[PDB]
C-alpha cells in the first residue's frame, strides 16, 4: 500500500533524483533538529545555517501547520533556539489527535511574496495520474480540487512540455512559464521514476535566484521498494501523528516483513476490556464492527489481524506478544478475548492454532488472575482436528474456553460474549464446465484444488490443461482421472503451453511479485486467454495499473491481484478459493445455485459462500477482486457480468471502506440497467469510530460505510443493519424470490469420491504406514545435528575426538577419554602399512586405471577380509574363545596346535624379544597405563610368554595387540554389557575399525598416485604362468 | 487397504521402463518371458530389451552376442583381471 514519508526524506530525494533545466538551489542545505542529540556537533559538522537567515517547521507529518503557529519565520540562530524552547519537549495537540514534538527541520529563507507562490500536485488514480497547477499558491488556496489547473496523464506515457505549456499552466507570466514548464515535467519525471503516488508542493517559490520548495508531502508505494531500493537508501515510513507505536505493537511489524504474510496491530485505549485477535483482515474488520455496533465503541482495545498462511513461529510470536501486551492490566469486571475469522482457504488452521496452544501454555500464571475468558472461532484447511485440540487443551488448563465451529454463525460469539445472546470486448461469461485454464507457477495445490472440484461438480473435463514452471523441461507429472493414472504436461516457456491447447480461455498466475507483472504481460499476447487471474500479493501499483490497461485494450477480464481468486459452483474454481474438500462437499459448492455475490476478501468470501450454503440453495458464481486499490476487476464489472447471466438471480455485494464503488452501484440501478434483488452491505462502518485505521484510506465522508449503506439503503437495495443480519436478510430475499417462483429449488444429487492427499491424510493420523526403517545412530529431521542422542555441539564441547565421535555412531555409547583416545591410536596405528599390501596395490592399479577416488579407494578395501584385515577380529575372537573357557594359556597354544591352526595375532617377521615391535609397545604401554582392567591382554601376554619360548619372533601382534585390547575396552570400561561387547565383537566392529584405519592409507596411496603421474600398469607377461588345456 | 479402496494420493518416487515383475508373468520391456524364449531371442535379444527397451533384428542380437564374446577376456596382465586375481587369492 501507500505509505507518508517524513519531509526530508521527500526532499533529498528530490534533490538527487530531480532531471530538469532548471536552476536547483538549497541541494543538500538542510538540517534535521532533534531534542535528544548533540546541537554542538550539529553546528560544528553543518555550520551552513550560521550564514542566512532560517526557518524551521516541524517534521511529524502535520498538515495544514501554516495557520495553527507552529511554523517559524525570521528566525536567528539564538531566535531558533529561543523558539524552540516553549514547544519542543512537550505536548502540542492539533485537531483530536494527541503526540509529542521530536523531530524538527530548518531550511534557508527566502524573501518572496505571495505572486511568487505556486501550487504543485500529482495524484495516481486508476486512470492514470492526475496533475494540479494553480497560480495563486501558498496557504491560501483553501479548496483546491475544483479550482487548481487539472490535467490527465494516462497509464505509461510520457508528458510532453506543450501539453503543460497549453493545457497546465495558463495563467503564469511567459518568462517565469518557460521555466516552470520544464520544472513541472522534471517534478513529473521523478515522481514516475521513483514510483510515488502521492507528490505535493505548497508553496513553490520561483524567481530569478531559482526554485525553491518551502513544505513537501510525499506518499509512496512500498510494494515498489524492489524496483527502488537502491535508488531509495535507507528509507522511513513515520507513523501517523499520535502516539508513539508501542514496543510490543512495532514487534508485530517486524513479524510482518518475515514473509507473506499479513501481521498487522493497532492500539488505540490499552485499558479497555474488549480484545480481538481475529484471523483474517476483512474477517477482523467485520468482528471489529460487529463487536462496536452493539456496544462496543469504547471498550474495544486493540485492533488486529494475521492471515496470508503465518506458520508456527510467527502465530507464536503474535499470540505470546499480544498476550503479553494484555497481562499488564487488571480489569475487575472481567477480561475476555474474541478470536475468530472466516473460514481459511489457504492459511494452514492447525499449525496456526497449535502455535496459538503453544503461545498460552506458558502464559497460564500473568492471565489466570486476571480473569482471561476467551471466544474461538474458526474455519479452514484441518479445522475440525485442531478445533478439538483446543478443545482437550482448554479443559486441561482450566481457563474458560468457548469453542465454537462453522455451524455457528460467524457474529454469534459476539454476541453471547456481552450476554446478549444466551450462550449455547469483455465477455458476459468467463467460465463454464468445459473451461481450460493454465496455471503458472509450481503450484500443484491448485491444480489438485481445481481438479478435485471438476470430480465433486462431475465434470468430464479436466479444467487445468497445462502447467508452466520456466526452472524444468518438458515433462509430466502425476495425477489421476477418477482413481486412475494421468500426467499434467509441463512446460518451460508460456508459448509452448498456449500453442500445444489453443482452446485454453483462462490463465491463473502464481507468480511471485517479481515475475507477476512480466509473466502476465507476456500472456497478454496471445488471444486465447480470454481471463486471467493474478494470486500474487504486492505488485507495485503503477504495474498493476499498466496490466489492467493492457487487459482493456486487450478486452481481457481480470482478476485483480491479492486476493485468493473465485469459485463458480458446478463449473471451475480460481486457486485455492473454497478451501478444502470437506469444506466444498459442506458449503454445497459442487452443484450450481442460483445467487452470485462479489466481494474483495479472500477467506470472508469463502465465508459468504458458507452463509448463502446455509441460507440459500447454493451459490452460482462468486468473485473475490482483491485487496488492492486498483482491482482488475471491480464491483461493477461483476455486477453487470451477474446481470448479463440468466442463472443469476440475486446479487450480493459485500465491499469495506476506500473508494466509490457503491455511488456508481446505485447510479446504474437508478437508471434501470441492474434489476435483479441486491443485497449490499460495506464493512468499515466503525472507522468513525475509531482513533486511525491502517488497513482503504477514505478520504471524505462520501467515502465512509455508513454514508454508503445509507445510500444503497435508500436507493432500492436490501441492506441490513450490520453483518450480523446480513445472512437472515439474504435467506428472506432467497425466500421472497423463491415464494414468487423465479427461483425453482433443484434436487440434490450425491457427489462422487476423490482420492486424498498421503501427507495430509497422515496428519490427521487417519493412516498408519510402518516404518521401513530404523535407525539409532544419527537424527538430522532437528534443527540440531544428533550424533546417538548427543548433540553436535555438544559433542565439541565435551572435546571428544574422532573416537568420541566413533563410539557414539558405532555403540551409541559415550566412552571415556582413554577409551576413545584409544581407538584413536588404533586408527593411527593401522592407518598404512606400505604398497606391497593386497589393499594398496588394487588401490594404487585403480588409481594408475585413472579412476576416482571412491573407485580406487572401494578396490582397495574389498580385499579387506579373512586373509587380509582380518587378523584383527580373527585375533580377538580366538583370544575371546579361550578365555572365556577356563583353559590355561599352555592349554590354548597346545590346543592350537593339536587342531593344526596357527594362534592368530602371533607372529612377526623380524620383530622378535629384546627387539620389540615399537607399534605394539606402543599401543600395550597406553593400554597398562589408562585401562582400568586388562584380563585378556594378561592372557595374550602370558601365551606370548609360552610361544617366544618355542621361538624368538612368536611375539604378540599389531592385530593381536589391537583386538585383545579392543576387547578388554569394550568389556571393561562400564559402558557395555558382556553380551553387548560380545556382540560388537561378532558383528564385526574391529573390521570397521581396521578398514576406517586403513581407508587413510588407501586415500593417501590414491592421491600419491595421482601426484606423482603414473601411467596405466599392466602385469609383465614373465611374472605370469600361462597353464592352459591343449585342446580342452 | 486405502491404497486398495482407492482414497488415498501419494506419488511414486522411482520409475521403470525395462522389466515388469508384478503380475502373473514375467515381463521384459513388454514382452512376455515365454514370448522372448519362444521367438528365439537370445542375450542378445534380452539386452537389447533390458538396455535399449526395442526388439532389435536378428543380426543386431547376434552382433551383440559376438561383441559379448571378443570381449569376454583378455588374458590375466590387464588391470581389472590383475585386481580381480588379487582380491580371490585375498579369500574374498
Ligand atoms: C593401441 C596402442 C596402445 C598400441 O600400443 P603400443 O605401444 O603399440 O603397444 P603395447 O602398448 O601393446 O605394448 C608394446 C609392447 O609391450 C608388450 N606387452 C604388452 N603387454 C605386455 C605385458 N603384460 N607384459 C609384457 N609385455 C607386454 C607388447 O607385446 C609390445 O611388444 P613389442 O614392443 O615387442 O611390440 C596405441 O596405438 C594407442 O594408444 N592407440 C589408441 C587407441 C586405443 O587406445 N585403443 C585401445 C586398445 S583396444
Amino acid at each position: 500500500s501507500a505509505k507518508a514519508i517524513s519531509e526530508q526524506t521527500g526532499k533529498e530525494l528530490l534533490y538527487k533524483f530531480i532531471c530538469t533545466t532548471s536552476a536547483i538551489q538549497n541541494r543538500f542545505k538542510y538540517a534535521r533538529v532533534t531534542p535528544d542529540t548533540d546541537w554542538a556537533r550539529l553546528l560544528q559538522d553543518h555550520p551552513w545555517l550560521l550564514s542566512q537567515n532560517l526557518v524551521v517547521k516541524p517534521d511529524q507529518l502535520i498538515k495544514r501547520r501554516g495557520k495553527l503557529g507552529l511554523v517559524g519565520v525570521n528566525l536567528t540562530l539564538d531566535g531558533v533556539k529561543s523558539w524552540l524552547k516553549p514547544r519542543l519537549g512537550q505536548e502540542a495537540t492539533v485537531g483530536k489527535a494527541t503526540g509529542f514534538l521530536k523531530n524538527f527541520l530548518i531550511e534557508p529563507f527566502v524573501p518572496h511574496s505571495q505572486a511568487e507562490e505556486f501550487y504543485v500536485c500529482i495524484y495516481a488514480t486508476r486512470e492514470g495520474d492526475y496533475v494540479l497547477f494553480h497560480h495563486e499558491g501558498g496557504v491560501d488556496v483553501g479548496d483546491v480540487d475544483a479550482k487548481a489547473q487539472k490535467l490527465l496523464v494516462g497509464v505509461d506515457e510520457k508528458l510532453n512540455p506543450e501539453d503543460i505549456k497549453k493545457h497546465l499552466l495558463v495563467h503564469a507570466p511567459e518568462d517565469k512559464k518557460e521555466i516552470l514548464a520544464s520544472f513541472i515535467s522534471g517534478l513529473f519525471n521523478f515522481y514516475e521514476d521513483l514510483y510515488f503516488t502521492y507528490l505535493e508542493i505548497n508553496p513553490l517559490v520561483v524567481t530569478k535566484d531559482g526554485v525553491y520548495v518551502l513544505d513537501l508531502a510525499a506518499k509512496v508505494d512500498a510494494t515498489a521498494d524492489y524496483i527502488c531500493k537502491v535508488k531509495w537508501g535507507d528509507i522511513e515510513f513515520p507513523p501517523p501523528f499520535g502516539r508513539e507505536a508501542y514496543p510490543e505493537e512495532a514487534y508485530i511489524a517486524d513479524l510482518d516483513a518475515k514473509s507473506g504474510a499479513s501481521l498487522k496491530l493497532t492500539l488505540l485505549n490499552p485499558k479497555g476490556r474488549i480484545w480481538t485477535m481475529v484471523a483474517g483482515g476483512g474477517a477482523s474488520v467485520v468482528y471489529s464492527d460487529t463487536i462496536c455496533d452493539l456496544g462496543g465503541v469504547n471498550e474495544l482495545a486493540n485492533y488486529g489481524e494475521y492471515s496470508g498462511a503465518p506458520s508456527e513461529q510467527q502465530t507464536y510470536d503474535y499470540a505470546k506478544t499480544i498476550l503479553s501486551l494484555m497481562t499488564r492490566e487488571k480489569h475487575p469486571d472481567g477480561k475476555i478475548l474474541i478470536i475468530g475469522g472466516s473460514i481459511a482457504n489457504f492459511t494452514n488452521v492447525a499449525a496456526t492454532f497449535k502455535g496459538i496452544v503453544r503461545a498460552i501454555r506458558d502464559y497460564q500464571g500473568p492471565l489466570k488472575e486476571h480473569e482471561v475468558t476467551i471466544f474461538v472461532r474458526r474455519g479452514g484447511p484441518n479445522y475440525q482436528e485442531g478445533l478439538r485440540v483446543m478443545g482437550e487443551v482448554g479443559k486441561t488448563t482450566g481457563i474458560p474456553i468457548h469453542v465454537f465451529g462453522t455451524e455457528t454463525h460467524m457474529t454469534a460469539i459476539v454476541g453471547m460474549a456481552l450476554g446478549h445472546r444466551p450462550i449455547p470486448g469483455k465477455s458476459t461469461t468467463l467460465f463454464s464446465r468445459h473451461t481450460k485454464a493454465i496455471v503458472w507457477g509450481m503450484q500443484t495445490r491448485a491444480v489438485q484444488g481445481m481438479l478435485d472440484f471438476d470430480y465433486v461438480c462431475s465434470r468430464d473435463e479436466p479444467s487445468v490443461a497445462a502447467m508452466v514452471y520456466p526452472f524444468t523441461g518438458d515433462h509430466k507429472q502425476k495425477f489421476y482421472w477418477g482413481h486412475k493414472e494421468i500426467l499434467i504436461p509441463v512446460f518451460k516457456n508460456m508459448a509452448d503451453a498456449m500453442r500445444k491447447h489453443p482452446e485454453v480461455d483462462v490463465l491463473i498466475n502464481f507468480a511471485s511479485l517479481r515475475s507477476a507483472y512480466d509473466s502476465t504481460m507476456e500472456t497478454m499476447n496471445y488471444a486465447q486467454i480470454r481471463t486471467i487471474a493474478i494470486i500474487a500479493e504486492g505488485i507495485p501499483e503503477a504495474l498493476t495499473r499498466k496490466l489492467i490497461k493492457k487487459a482493456d485494450q486487450k478486452g481481457v477480464t481480470i482478476i485483480g491481484p491479492a486476493t485468493v481468486g473465485g469459485i463458480k459452483p458446478g463449473c471451475f474454481k480460481i486457486g485455492n478459493t473454497g478451501g478444502m474438500l470437506d469444506n466444498i462437499l459442506a458449503s454445497k459448492l459442487y452443484r450450481p445455485g442460483s445467487v452470485a455475490y462479489v466481494s474483495r476478501s479472500g477467506g470472508m468470501s469463502n465465508e459468504l459462500n458458507n452463509i448463502i450454503s446455509r441460507t440459500t440453495d447454493g451459490v452460482y458464481e462468486g468473485v473475490a477482486i482483491g485487496g488492492d486499490r486498483y482491482p482488475g476487476s471491480t464491483f461493477m464489472d461483476h455486477v453487470l457480468r451477474y446481470q448479463d447471466t440468466p442463472g443469476v438471480k440475486m446479487i450480493v455485494v459485500l465491499g469495506e471502506i476506500g473508494g466509490t464503488e457503491e455511488y456508481k452501484i446505485c447510479r446504474g440501478i437508478k437508471e434501470g440497467r441492474l434489476t435483479k434483488p441486491i443485497v449490499c452491505w460495506c464493512i468499515g462502518t466503525c472507522a468513525t469510530m475509531f482513533s486511525s485505521e491502517v488497513q482503504a484510506c477514505a478520504n471524505q465522508a462520501s467515502e465512509t460505510a455508513v454514508a454508503k449503506n445509507q445510500a444503497l439503503k435508500e436507493a432500492g437495495v436490501f441492506v441490513p443493519r450490520s453483518f450480523d443480519e446480513l445472512g437472515e436478510i439474504i435467506q428472506s430475499v432467497y425466500e421472497d424470490l423463491v415464494a414468487n417462483g423465479v427461483i425453482v429449488p433443484a434436487q440434490e444429487v450425491p457427489p462422487p469420491t476423490v482420492p486424498m492427499d498421503y501427507s495430509w491424510a497422515r496428519e490427521l493420523g487417519l493412516i498408519r504406514k510402518p516404518a521401513s526403517f530404523m535407525t539409532s545412530i544419527c537424527d538430522e529431521r532437528g534443527q540440531e545435528l544428533i550424533y546417538a542422542g548427543m548433540p553436535i555441539t555438544e559433542v565439541f564441547k565435551e572435546e571428544m575426538g574422532i573416537g568420541g565421535v566413533l563410539g557414539l555412531l558405532w555403540f551409541q555409547k559415550r566412552l571415556p577419554k582413554y577409551s576413545c583416545q584409544f581407538i584413536e591410536m588404533c586408527l593411527m596405528v593401522t592407518a598404512d602399512h606400505g604398497p606391497a599390501v593386497s589393499g594398496a596395490h588394487n588401490t594404487i592399479i585403480c588409481a594408475r586405471a585413472g579412476k576416482d577416488l571412491v573407485s580406487s579407494l572401494t578396490s582397495g578395501l574389498l580385499t579387506i577380509g579373512d586373509r587380509f584385515g582380518g587378523a584383527l577380529d580373527a585375533a580377538a575372537k580366538m583370544f575371546s574363545k579361550a578365555f572365556d573357557s577356563g583353559i590355561i594359556p599352555m592349554e590354548f597354544v597346545n590346543k592350537m596346535k593339536k587342531e593344526g591352526k596357527l594362534i592368530m595375532g602371533i607372529g612377526h617377521r623380524v620383530k622378535s624379544i629384546n627387539n620389540p615391535d615399537m607399534r605394539v609397545q606402543i599401543l600395550k604401554d597406553y593400554v597398562r597405563q589408562h585401562f582400568p582392567a586388562t584380563p585378556l591382554l594378561d592372557y595374550a601376554l602370558e601365551v606370548e610368554k609360552i610361544t617366544t619360548s618355542k621361538k624368538p619372533n612368536l611375539i604378540l601382534n599389531v592385530a593381536g595387540l589391537i583386538g585383545v585390547a579392543f576387547v578388554d575396552m569394550l568389556r571393561n570400561c562400564g559402558s557395555f554389557t558382556r553380551e553387548e561387547a560380545d556382540e560388537y565383537i561378532d558383528i564385526g566392529a574391529l573390521n570397521g575399525i581396521f578398514v576406517l584405519g586403513r581407508s587413510m592409507g588407501f586415500i593417501g596411496h590414491y592421491l600419491d598416485q595421482k601426484r606423482l603421474k603414473q601411467g596405466l600398469y599392466r602385469h609383465p607377461w614373465d611374472d605370469i604362468s600361462y597353464v592352459l588345456p591343449e585342446h580342452m
